[PDB]
């Protein structure tokens, strides 16, 4: 796997989202990976709904939070709508992926990335944009502006974001807090460091769709 991976420049990442209040960070990171791996295979770059997967994953809790796992296995069991189908309204309402005519895109599984293993994250997000979690409850972390984030920040994972790339002593992260936090949106967290949470607990639960 290369040196540097950025899946913007593959034309593989959608523009920033903003979650708001609501705590549906689990639904924006999946839906990350979706819009990733459906480029990879496909070539085409679209935006899918992250309201569906809050409305619909019967196993996270809307607003409430939520498994990246458990939405990437309801876009590999029955699918996602694109975003303009079904936008995003920052609170969780009833299901609607059945009145919204056939889904836009279908995966075929989930994998997860072996956990507190720094290689093994930068093979898969060398392969596609993956699911992460990390700590982002410090207001370090909260008040980012630039830079290789090194910290400080513990192993307490509290917020799920998409990793989209890497270099050398960094991986490259997606937020869901609009373009302004921030690198435009995105946040460089140091790599290499040889705790193996990762930083801010970047290598605790990590998940991306398959698609064949
Ligand atoms: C993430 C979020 O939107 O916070 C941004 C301010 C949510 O709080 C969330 O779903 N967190 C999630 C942690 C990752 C996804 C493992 C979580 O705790 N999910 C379990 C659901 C419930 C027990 C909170």
């Amino acid at each position: 796997i290369p040196e540097y991976v950025d899946w913007r420049q593959k034309g593989a990442v959608t523009p920033v989202k903003n979650q708001g209040s609501c705590g549906s960070c689990w639904a924006f990171s999946a839906v990350v990976t979706i819009e990733g791996i459906i480029k990879i295979r496909t070539g085409n770059l679209n935006e899918y709904s992250e309201q569906e997967l809050l409305d619909c994953d019967r196993r996270s809790y809307g607003c409430n939070g939520g498994y990246p796992w458990s939405a990437l296995q309801l876009v590999a069991q029955y699918g996602i709508h694109y975003r303009n189908t079904y936008p995003y309204e920052g609170v969780q309402r009833y299901c609607r992926s059945r009145e919204k005519g056939p889904y836009a895109a279908k995966t075929d599984g989930v994998r997860q990335v072996q956990p507190y293993n720094e290689g093994a994250l930068l093979y898969s997000i060398a392969n596609q944009p993956v699911s992460v979690v990390l700590e982002a409850a410090g207001k370090d972390f909260q008040l980012y502006r630039g830079g290789i984030f090194v910290g400080p920040c513990g192993n307490k994972v509290d917020h799920a974001v998409a990793a989209v790339g890497y270099g050398p002593n960094y991986i490259l992260i997606k937020n869901s807090w609009g373009t302004g936090w921030g690198e435009n949106g995105y946040i460089r967290i140091k790599r290499g460091t040889g705790n193996s949470y990762g930083v801010c607990g970047l290598y605790t639960s990590s998940f991306y769709p398959v698609k064949n």
